[PDB]
């Protein structure tokens, strides 16, 4: 149909067809009378999946040959979303496929719905993973990401009354054919045990051993036909585990617990033993691999030169003690020259300054848990510090301030301080974020080692967040500039010649228009709600944050809602708001602006003077497939968090690249995007971060707010006094006493600005014509936001290796 | 190579190299430079797979299309063993998988040596299920085995200093490349709650979910191109199960744990409640898929001429009132109706008489877990005792004695009773054991109902337990009578005439002494240890027990050593006793005799004036694949349990088939075998049933033998004096305790005559040419003990279906 989309030769047609029903017979079992769409999918997986293999062998097979230098990216999480389209997309058989299946008689599209995410992590750090994952193939680099194969990823969100109710996610209850089990790779961790000295040095005895089992998923390069592996390890009781004989078989159980589910906090530490278990047992099942691959080329000075590990956030952190461990106890290297080669191996990427996310492990487990890797880590402390003391003499407080033990009623290891004192690189995640880890939380390191400290920004991979999930906007694109754009996404700068094209324009806003009436039938079928197609459509999707200040956008929807109530018969631009993401299941607070969303709903939806005008849509389990299509059909973004607090974002990415404007802060990435794209281009608002400081100095008071905008304390006596909640007039107690007296994120410091922003963006809207040209600029310039550009930084700065655009042969 | 196996047509063994390749590359993702041997036997089952599921869908479809009687064997066990051989054999491939595998330059023997036992059973019962399975596909019957895809089957046996350790065995590890996971097929089974009456009945309410998950295996019949299956289900937890969220999903294995372990007892009942569970999860699955099998053809009139249930013992007796459950509570049938359908529906067989082994659920269980069933359990029994008072007016203590309820301190269900009341017939598994349900235990059941009870004497599939475990024998048998004995065990007659022909008695005693080659250096290489070939292979392998009198062989080990040691320049026939077998975990007994098994072979084996002449071997981890080693080798089968406690056995057939001769009492089948070849060509010694009768009558006194009999004396004062355990000299005395006064099973009375029989084989032994003419009389006349036979005679006398030898198309 679509030039994209890639050729449909009669021969591949003929082959997949074949291929097709060799596996509906063979692979499934079935024949066509007894086959649901379900066996369709999955037919359809396997005749893709066999088109991976052979390039996945030969790639495996050229890294042995050729011994590049290879990149491992650990991570607890990689948010990967559904595998089939993508994997069609980067072979260049989605049209074969659409052919191929059509002549069946059947609808492939209904067939990619039935798909599960494979939804193994939490929000902005586990999708990151997943584009860097799909760049790093698509650079030709030698590249594995590790992590866990966790039976239940993110709960599935149902709204009950309002109100979230988590259930389990059984991702793999109908079976994954993407990953294949490597049984024969099962490698031993160990966990509790003691420490012994002999006179041949430190012995870690009497372990419990859980085993790691690895599964192997392809991660295929954009048509380069380049395959690199993500391995994610299992947890399996040993043989002889506790071995009455059928308790003893039961309590298997304990230790296959460590793989079982994903922590569903996002940006938040919460201490619990089962993580750290969760930690060590990928780092350690991790480097061992790792060495293993090292020694098939006794001489480690070489190790860094064939070996990097990224460390996403400080979850693998532990990899850094590990690393010495086996360095110093089982290779028996001297302390130095195993620090400089883990210092030269390991880099750390930091992903949010908030205290409360900053993982700072009590002594007491460490001790019971992992007692040998407490005393590297009292021994790295030692000598770093006597570092810091050579360096700062007489300063007593730095290094307080530095240690990587923090003292207390409890002490605590300080997670960030061990990546920074064991890793060459650190860097942030945009510019700004990158700048205060120089100038606030990091400034000690940063006056030690000024040379670790970088910045590379965040991007997304255009191959999902384009041409998979946006096919139209990609295929008027390249209609005028030819297909080179997708592995090169600077060349959407050609695009700004096209600004003054009526039909150019006339094309921009017709995709706009299909993508939202596509979103406003599936909102219908899948969730029986009515929107007008021809409103605003307002998206702030993200995972539900005091920070994300998901409150300010509440604020702004019921001032809307009170301006109609008041002038009835006044014209308003009709938007349609739309809210979606997860609260952290004990995160009371997030859970209680849920409710609120959907309470301004009830409202709002209801009232006949509203008319359509104006309606609040609470979208319900918000996940990598639903960002896939609510993001092509928004026209604004909602990027709102208070200055200093989003150290980057990568929703705000998709949102410019899929043709919806901007509103937001001067936070996170949003910062170069309007730099790219021109201010005059986004809707900027509200504090810096130097006015954020300013208010902090002298101290922030809510009720100078409230006194002064009439509008604001109305909207406060409404949600006080039982407006929004007839039947618990006390239920938004929490939210106001929390707006009034101990408000961290400064909602109504912003509401003024946020307000009068918000009726700029009404105003354009009203002119068809600026708006799409506007738009163009926006989408013109987000050629920096390619994790393509972000991953051959990582490359070239960090990694030392250099990124190809070569394809391997087919 | 040999003609049973089948043809190697080069069109044949094209194909299978290409789609062993195919299978390695695209199933397993490996090249020729990586594959391991495991590998390797993975790529030959998956392209032996591929040609049963063609056979497999036909075989269905036809069912659904012609409408059957359709067979449901309900069994907490099936002991299924090795399945790619017993393809191969059954689909006549072996030669061309045999040619195919050689001609890419490997061993398909090496590669048949890695498959895992499926040891989902305990020993003979569960072994029967799989011989039934295999010759209900033999003789084209609709039949469905249903029971438990348990993830840990029987433990792996492992000899430690003489003592059983039981390790987990971890089937599942490396994948089930037979089953075929069906998870749209997935079922509700309830637990716990409560009974409402309304208006409308009883409801059953506030019950906790567990899913059934159903795995299909494919059963092939022998060359008639019929696919049957055996469905095993998987416990599963529901998605909003428990739905902090963490402990909430790790809580998902209380309900898992249903399906996780095989109890590992054979003949004996354990009343624990996860039992229990076991027992209602499939029961509960399987009538569901049942009823709506037979819907898919409200008329329940015709529903026992479509559905027989046969029960493999009383481990699925729920059926009886979960088909009443759903036919009164659910489909709304009056009770007498749905009696009927229920009693017309099932039948029973008995599998043993020892007490211990009785099925006796507390009412308290009951109450709790199923509260519905136990008051439709009352119900069934107030009925029916209602027809025993009008049957036998007055007899108040048959009332008592039938009763499925007996009283005491703890009220108690019999399910025997259940099973019978709730039949329309009840079968023992050899000719004496139904004549002892009639006579003793069943007394009262046969007085009301004569017409129920039945004999079907157990037999072996031939298939297994002749062709693929004994080719060579199989092999010189087929060259003189062709083909058609391998589906018709009764043509073996044909070899009387063979009695007397030298090159037959030649090749008969070659088979043997090749078998017995190939184990002695089977025992060499895998577990170190140096056997003379040229001995009397003496063979006892089952579940360790003290009815089976491993005890009474023991006895005869020492006399055989203590007359060397008192003579040793005099000539004995040289032996290796083998014994082998599995102790359930908490049976200490039978762990004391494994050890004192180890004990003697410590003595024995190491005493250099016994030399070559006797040696004593303990077969560790006996199973199905060490049975279809051992089992080809033996010269001379032990059988000699105390006469009235094994039902039938069904080692003892396996020995009879493969040539060699027995030793046993009148118990079991031993009574049949023996009347099929003629007394005078069986080792018969030993109480009959009368005997021991008249023994127990004026009561057993140990010490009379050991007063009267100085051999069984000096062997006494041995073990209690610590001639077997020189570091522990008290090691035994409960054995010796035992034996002088707590001896059920009469091990002291049938010293005498067994040593003397052992004698006689013994001197039959020095004449190698008469032991063989005996050995063909055996195999000639054990066409008997074919499950063909066995089937048939339950298909027409009990399920009222015809057997069918046409093959269905290719
Ligand atoms: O996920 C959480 C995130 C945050 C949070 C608060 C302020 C700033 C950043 C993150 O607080 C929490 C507090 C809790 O008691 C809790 O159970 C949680 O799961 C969270
Ligand atoms: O499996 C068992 C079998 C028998 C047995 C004893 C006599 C006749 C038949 C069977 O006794 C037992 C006693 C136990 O205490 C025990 O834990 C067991 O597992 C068993
Ligand atoms: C991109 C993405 C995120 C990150 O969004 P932010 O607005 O940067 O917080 C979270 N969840 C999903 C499903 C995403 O696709
Ligand atoms: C046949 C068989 C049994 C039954 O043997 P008996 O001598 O009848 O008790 C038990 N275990 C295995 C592995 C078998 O093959």
């Amino acid at each position: 149909q679509i030039s994209v989309r890639g050729l449909a030769g009669v021969e591949n047609v003929t082959e997949l067809k074949k291929n097709f029903n060799r596996h509906l017979h063979f692979t499934l079992v079935k024949d066509r009378n007894v086959a649901t769409p379900r066996d369709y999918y999955f037919a359809l997986a396997h005749t893709v999946r066999d088109h991976l293999v052979g390039r996945w062998i030969r790639t495996q097979q050229h890294y042995y040959e050729k011994d590049p230098k290879r990149i491992y990216y650990l991570s607890l999480e990689f948010y990967m979303g559904r595998t089939l389209q993508n994997t069609m997309v980067n072979l260049a058989l989605e049209n074969a496929c659409d052919e191929a299946t059509y002549q069946l008689g059947l609808d492939m599209e209904e067939l990619e719905e039935i798909e599960e995410d494979a939804g193994l992590g939490n929000g902005g750090l586990g999708r990151l993973a997943a584009c860097f994952l799909d760049s790093m193939a698509t650079l030709g680099l030698a590249a594995y990401g590790y992590g866990i194969r966790y039976e239940f990823g993110i709960f599935n969100q149902k709204i009950c009354g309002g109100w979230q109710m988590e259930e389990a996610d059984d991702w793999l209850r109908y079976g994954n054919p993407w990953e294949k089990a490597r049984p024969e790779f099962t490698l031993p961790v160990h966990f509790y045990g003691r420490v012994e000295h002999t006179s041949q040095g430190a012995k870690w005895v009497d372990t419990q051993v859980v085993l790691a089992m690895p599964y192997d998923t392809p991660v295929p390069g954009y048509r380069n036909n380049v395959v690199n592996t993500m391995r994610l390890w299992s947890a399996k009781a040993p043989n002889d585990f506790n071995l009455g004989y059928i308790q003893a078989v039961l309590d298997r159980n304990l230790a296959e617990n460590i793989s079982r589910v994903l922590y569903p906090n996002d940006n938040f530490f919460e201490g619990k033993e089962l993580r750290l278990k969760q930690e060590y047992f990928v780092v350690a099942a991790t480097l061992q691999d790792i060495i293993r691959r090292f020694k098939s080329s006794t001489n480690f000075d070489a190790f860094p030169d064939k070996v990097a590990i990224q460390l996403n956030d400080t979850h693998p952190s532990l990899a850094i003690p590990e690393l010495m461990r086996v360095l110093v106890d089982l290779e028996r290297l001297d302390w130095d020259k195993a620090w400089e080669v883990t210092v030269k191996t390991c880099a750390y990427t930091n992903h949010t300054v908030l205290p409360e996310a900053l993982e700072r492990w009590p002594v007491h487990l460490l001790e019971t848990l992992l007692p040998r890797h407490l005393q590297i880590i009292y021994e790295i402390n030692q000598r770093f510090l006597n570092r810091v003391a050579a360096a700062f003499p007489g300063d007593v407080d730095r290094l307080r301030r530095m240690s990587l033990v923090e003292e207390g009623a409890v002490k605590r290891i300080n997670m960030a301080h061990l990546c920074i004192a064991g890793s060459h690189a650190v860097n942030g995640v945009a510019r700004i974020h990158s700048e205060i880890l120089k100038k606030t939380i990091f400034k000690d390191f940063y006056e030690l080692e000024p040379h670790k400290f970088q910045n590379k920004t965040n991007g997304i991979t255009p191959r999902r967040w384009l041409v998979l999930c946006n096919p139209g906007l990609a295929e008027i694109i390249a209609e005028r500039i030819g297909e080179e754009y997708i592995s090169d996404l600077d060349q959407l700068r050609k695009l700004l010649s096209y600004v003054d094209d009526e039909a150019f324009i006339r094309d921009v806003a017709k995709v706009k228009q299909e993508n939202k009436l596509k979103f406003a039938a599936y909102l219908e079928r899948e969730y029986k709600v009515h929107i007008n197609p021809n409103s605003l459509f307002d998206v702030q999707v993200k995972r539900i944050h005091e920070y994300k200040r998901q409150l300010l956008n509440c604020l702004h929807v019921i001032t809307l809602y009170n301006r109609i109530k008041k002038e009835p018969n006044k014209f308003v631009v009709p938007r349609t708001v739309m809210i979606g993401g997860k609260a952290a299941p004990g995160y009371h607070m997030a859970k209680m602006i849920i409710k609120l969303i959907t309470a301004i709903g009830d409202v709002v939806n209801h009232d006949p003077v509203v008319g359509d005008r104006l309606r609040v849509i609470f979208l319900e389990n918000y996940r990598v497939s639903l960002a896939e299509k609510v993001i092509p059909a928004a026209d604004l973004s909602e990027q709102i968090s208070t200055a200093g607090t989003e150290a980057s974002g990568t929703g705000n990415m998709k949102f410019m690249l899929n043709g919806a404007l901007t509103i937001g802060t001067m936070d996170g990435a949003n910062v170069e995007m309007a730099e790219e794209a021109g201010e005059e281009n986004f809707f900027i608002f509200g504090m810096r971060v130097e006015d954020v400081d300013r208010l902090d100095q002298r101290g922030y008071n809510a009720q100078e707010y409230y006194d002064r905008i009439p509008e604001l304390r109305q909207i406060i006596e409404q949600l006080s006094s039982g407006f929004f909640s007839p039947k618990q007039p006390d239920l938004f107690k929490d939210i106001v006493n929390m707006l009034m007296h101990h408000d961290r994120f400064k909602v109504f410091a912003d509401y003024e600005e946020y307000v009068k922003c918000q009726e700029r963006v009404s105003a354009l809207y009203k002119n068809p014509r600026e708006w799409t040209r506007m738009v163009i600029r926006n989408i013109a310039t987000s050629g920096k936001f390619s994790s393509d550009r972000t991953i051959a930084q990582y490359a070239r700065e960090i990694w030392g290796v250099e990124p190809s655009r070569q394809r391997l042969p087919a």
